[PDB]
């Protein structure tokens, strides 16, 4: 039904139709170059392994959330709540 | 040994930020965007090779996909010109 | 810069494999499998809630779906017992 | 409309399983496997291009990555022969 002889716009319209078989998703992943960034779970891990006084990892997560509230670490996107799957940078440490 | 829950917060943070602290710190971040009906360039190429007659090899279906981008029939999700199988695309104006 | 196309390949790889090399390493991988007519647990829960009368709220549609898995009317694709909306399923022997 | 909590369960399932039932189906699924220290082919190519001098463009860094897979210095996690940026690898025997 379709070939290299078919006009391009018609081929694309067929590809864009319901049930065409094109594999699609409602999410995408993008890589941004940001100097000196770090993953929320990596902060929590570092705290739990290098800072004494956390009985369970849950308490390290809570400290990292405190760090964000104080502006010692900062969100890279417009977000308020602490999250382990988000990326962060250091605050003003002057 | 040396840092505890009793240490000043700024000083902990500055320990974590020093060179050689062990914190995984790198020049990148990954972000999840919700974009309904987006698609990888490799899946366009696969669809074309499987549904459009006359591609002697897969590389010819890749070149045709690049032609779709050039024409505006598909569009990059970010500001980039060259076609790549690893990037995400959406459909252009099909009205 | 200390590495180039003149460096032996084995040494370049041991550099990439070193701690703190820069290379993103994580303890996971995602595998894509072709399985005609598979579906997410959430897609089952949605269909029951929209098409079967008498559920007071969505949670009871979730419990019904878990009942379908117990009965073998739907099946996990991997060896697992607990029903989850995020997992993939196929139909049982009907 | 026709189906309720009083309907036998097998019949509800057969209705859900019929063509045009409205059930969202797919023919691809994604499985997560816990593999220690695995990495994407794309991150290999990014690392090489960023840290190894003498690549005129990124495609030469990819060709180099492919060199590494042939030599067994890196290894596919599933039985695939050719190098792909979208697949996951682990290191080979490094002593």
């Amino acid at each position: 039904g379709l070939s290299v002889h078919t006009d391009m716009a018609s081929v694309t319209k067929a590809m864009a139709a319901p049930e065409s078989g094109l594999e699609v998703r409602d999410r995408m992943w993008l890589k941004i170059t940001i100097p000196n960034a770090f993953l929320g779970s990596d902060v929590v891990d570092w705290l739990y392994h290098h800072v004494e006084g956390f009985p369970e990892r849950r308490e390290a997560r809570k400290y990292a959330s405190g760090l964000l509230k104080a502006g010692l670490i900062r969100h890279t996107v417009n977000k308020i709540t602490f999250s382990e799957q988000c990326y962060y940078v250091f605050g003003d440490l002057s």
